[PDB]
């Protein structure tokens, strides 16, 4: 499929079906995008919702996080798991007061440099709350791409990694670029789903090569 096609197919989807009211897709900032992030990645959005909510009442600003004692994070965090998650959460909420004056910083080497931020996180943090012009490549966003392109091998191999990476900036867009990626985000936690994926209701599906060949189970690799 033609990128330029790619692109108009995911963002016609999402004007009619994305998810826009999540709270953290209103009022957006580059804070609140980055607080979301984390808590997603290994944890459910129905149980992120309320904790997201409890973290801001507590903790406006990431100056207030900053300052807030590290067991008093670990309390609020606890039910979510994967607590290695929450202490890089501090650490990173004080390299922002301490580094750049409390406000966070707008450019991808500095934001990359946060502790618990890896280059997709850095991506969406940028591209979501600021329209900066960054591609994503989480699992989600992977199966999708490597499913339309047929993109076989273990992506835990780093030619394999690099050709997921090149595809998503390929189709990624300028002009649109928050709604595109949250819009990838939703596709593969809804739709392009990892059993029995829903075909009918995806709107790659007119050049998707997984689908013509009913060989989604293939892709992305599994480890050997
Ligand atoms: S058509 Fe099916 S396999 Fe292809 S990207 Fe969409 S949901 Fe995934």
């Amino acid at each position: 499929m033609q990128a330029s096609q790619f692109s108009a197919q995911v963002l016609d989807w999402y004007d009619k079906y994305g998810r826009k009211t999540l709270p953290w897709q209103i009022d957006k900032t580059p804070y609140k995008v980055w607080l979301s992030e984390v808590m997603l990645q290994q944890t459910q959005v129905a149980t992120v919702i309320p904790y997201f909510e409890r973290f801001m009442a507590r903790f406006p600003t990431v100056t207030d996080l900053a300052n807030a004692p590290l067991d008093e994070v670990l309390h609020l965090w606890t039910g979510l798991g994967y607590y290695a998650r929450a202490r890089n959460l501090h650490k990173a909420a004080q390299q922002v007061a301490t580094l750049h004056g409390g406000k966070f910083p707008e450019t991808f080497e500095e934001v990359a440099a946060l502790p618990g931020v890896g280059r997709s996180t850095a991506g969406a943090i940028l591209s979501l709350s600021l329209g900066k012009h960054f591609p994503i490549l989480d699992g989600n966003v992977a199966r999708v791409l490597a499913r339309c392109y047929a993109v076989s091998g273990w992506p835990g191999k780093k030619e394999v990694e690099n050709k997921l990476w090149s595809l998503s900036e390929q189709v990624t867009p300028a002009v649109g670029v928050e709604r595109f990626n949250q819009a990838m985000m939703d596709l593969g936690a809804m739709i392009c789903t990892r059993s029995k994926p829903k075909c009918s209701l995806c709107p790659l599906q007119n050049g998707c090569i997984a689908a013509a060949n009913n060989s989604w189970a293939l892709y992305p690799g599994k480890k050997p």
